[PDB]
């Protein structure tokens, strides 16, 4: 086996993974502009602090809800969702039934540089709701699931799955994709500069700090 076991896991993860594209690479364009807005008004300080979380090779810019055992930052510390993530892409995503309308309430840009990465996590299941909707921009890469990252020497090891994630690819992860095995994006998968919008509802009863 292994390689039975491995393909076994492998359609789980596949069972709680959809993908569509619906945007054109023209639609792309005009998103990928204003996500440069986004960046160039955080390096100009005119978003709240707890709006902008600046690490290397990436950052992420929170709208809606933070969080920070994972909690939500109390009410008003984050920027508001703009009106363009609502007109050009919740919106689109919500008329062709890929989300209810009203259920997102969060949306996080992470925006990586060639060699950036996210460690293996799970999106904290007390604080989100599923599905976790992401749409991709700038370059093609790819998103790992069940990858552990590993020291002396530093590794990450072989992936359960690898889903390609091309620019303007649509990604909606559920049930065991979500909940029963982590994701990741490794450092590899990263060529050329790439950004992401995580579009999410959090929880009723998420913990929130006051
Ligand atoms: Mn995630």
């Amino acid at each position: 086996e292994y390689e039975e076991r491995r393909d076994a896991e492998a359609r789980r993860v596949k069972s709680g993974i959809k993908q569509a594209s619906i945007f054109t690479l023209e639609e792309c364009a005009r998103i990928e502009a204003k996500i440069d807005e986004v960046v160039a008004k955080a390096d100009k300080g005119l978003y709240r602090e707890h709006t902008v979380d600046r690490a290397p090779l990436r950052n992420k810019y929170f709208f809606g809800e933070g969080y920070t055992q994972e909690r939500l930052y109390s009410k008003g510390e984050v920027d508001d969702i703009p009106d363009w993530v609502h007109e050009l892409v919740i919106d689109r995503l919500v008329t062709h039934g890929v989300i209810p309308e009203g259920f997102v309430n969060s949306a996080v840009i992470n925006d990586y540089q060639p060699g950036g990465c996210i460690v293996s996590h799970v999106d904290p299941i007390h604080i989100f709701e599923r599905p976790i909707v992401s749409v991709s921009f700038f370059s093609d890469s790819a998103l790992c699931f069940g990858c552990k990252f590993l020291f002396k020497p530093i590794r990450v090891s072989e992936p359960v799955l690898h889903l390609p994630v091309r620019r303007g690819s649509v990604t909606v992860l559920s049930g065991y994709a979500a909940d029963d095995i982590t994701h990741c994006i490794r450092p590899q998968d990263i060529k050329e500069r790439r950004a992401v919008i995580i579009l999410r509802k959090t929880r009723a009863d998420a913990p929130r700090l006051d």
